[PDB]
């Protein structure tokens, strides 16, 4: 596989033992080869896990979720998938290794479609061989793949709200279950319900994911309430697994503003991921699984593969050259390479919106590209009456950076900003110049 000019993807089913059996293989060998290597994790808990899977190899861990004493006689590197795409948009030398690894290669958020498309060019010029592990590649139509022992697979109703009856078989169950829910408001209503019925409830999103992940191996839990981040490798000691089927999608409008439809469909890939999450023992045969709807291609005009194109954009491969998305994955949006490229002042504004400022990336564009510095904030004040963010089903209000009391209308409406009580919590500080 180490050989250059290839790609290969590594699609063994989930719990085969792609992280702890094969990767620590491959890094003997690309030590041996003598091939500067970058291992790529989706989040800090895996990074943890890979740790553990890789100890006593001279690995240099390039994140703080690990605590070591590095012997500065490394070769191979390990890091974040948003950590690499973030190196290479500042300006620091990221070295070109001559071997790419990703785990969960399957992750759909802006910047891991971005490391992908950047590999693969680099691969296609004939500069590096790349590994990409997960058992649900870019268009995939299996939601039910092989495990280590037999699952259970049920069509059934799940609610998506508070019940009172006709879901007896939920609260009925002795053992422990992982339940997918469509977003962080929707959790919080069916934990409330379990709550009240003498359920422990333990609650998953983006945000809180390494603290709360922690309570699920120190602590009793009868369910887990998550997003479509725990479809990232994140392993539970559980029998059953509760899917909704829906999540949800962010939608560019005109070109103007982010809405979130749905919930709607997932797709295959993530329906296969969900049902991963159980039959991982091979000595615990019977775990179930409760699905409650059907699959659909609801990743053709999300707007993640739009805004990993403005992030290849501004990325330098070489001279005026842009890498394109990975294969698989390319006709997912409608966009022209080159079309998101800015002027190095305002890319300089663009990386510091995402990187300090917290902004989603299309929303961080359409500020840098129309010619506003980083801490200048009147556009977050002076948009149209019908762009007003409603806290409480009242006008939400701030004091600016001035002392003056204004009412929250950005000139751009971008629904992520305020999809949760967090998410306000902190555009409203980005508003009041407070970071
Ligand atoms: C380590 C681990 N992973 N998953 C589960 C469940 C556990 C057990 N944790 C409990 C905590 C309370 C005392 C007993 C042990």
């Amino acid at each position: 596989m180490l050989k250059k000019k290839q790609l290969t993807v590594l699609d063994l089913h989930p719990g085969a033992g792609k992280t702890r059996r094969v990767l620590p293989e491959i890094v003997r060998e690309a030590i041996k080869k003598r091939l500067r290597t970058v291992i790529l994790a989706p989040t800090r808990v895996v990074a943890a896990e890979m740790e553990e899977a890789l100890r006593g190899l001279p690995v240099r861990y390039m994140t703080t979720a690990v605590n070591v004493t590095h012997s500065g006689t490394e070769i191979v590197d390990l890091m974040c998938h948003a950590t690499f795409t973030s190196r290479l948009l500042q300006p620091i030398r990221v070295p070109n290794y001559n071997l790419n690894i990703m785990d969960e290669a399957h992750f759909t958020d802006p910047s891991s479609i971005a490391a992908r498309g950047y590999i693969s060019t680099r691969v296609e010029m004939g500069e590096a061989a790349a590994i990409f592990m997960t058992a649900t590649p870019p268009g995939t139509r299996d939601a039910f793949p092989d495990s280590n022992s037999p699952i259970m697979d049920t069509e059934v109703e799940v609610p998506e709200r508070a019940w009172s009856s006709g879901f007896d078989w939920v609260t009925d169950h002795s053992g422990k279950t992982v339940w997918f829910v469509p977003s962080v408001r929707n959790g919080n209503e069916i934990a409330a319900c379990l709550t009240k019925a003498g359920k422990r409830v333990i609650q998953l999103s983006r945000k809180t994911f390494e603290t709360e992940f922690q309570k699920t191996k120190n602590q009793e839990w009868d369910f887990v309430i998550t997003t479509d981040i725990s479809e990232m490798g994140a392993n539970f000691k559980a029998d059953r697994v509760i899917d909704s089927r829906r999540c949800l999608k962010p939608v560019i409008l005109d070109g103007e503003r982010v809405i979130l439809a749905g919930p709607m469909p997932v797709t295959h890939a993530s329906a296969a991921q969900r049902r991963g999450r159980i039959g991982r023992n091979p000595n615990k045969p019977g775990d179930e699984y409760m699905y409650g709807g059907g699959c659909a291609e609801t990743d053709e005009g999300h707007a993640h593969w739009l805004e990993a194109r403005m992030l290849l954009d501004n990325i330098y491969l070489q001279d005026g050259l842009i890498a394109s998305l990975y294969r698989p994955e390319a006709d997912k949006v409608a966009a022209i390479e080159g079309e998101f490229k800015l002027r190095t002042e305002q890319r300089k504004t663009f990386v510091e919106l995402m990187k300090r400022g917290d902004l989603p990336v299309w929303l961080a564009y359409q500020v840098a590209s129309a010619g506003i510095t980083y801490t200048d904030r009147r556009w977050c004040f002076d948009g149209t009456t019908n762009n007003t963010i409603m806290e409480d089903s009242v006008p939400a209000e701030v004091w600016t950076k001035y002392g003056e009391k204004r009412v929250l209308k950005p000139r751009w409406m971008d629904a992520r900003v305020c999809s949760d009580h967090a998410a306000l919590k902190s555009f409203k500080e980005f508003a009041a110049g407070k970071r």
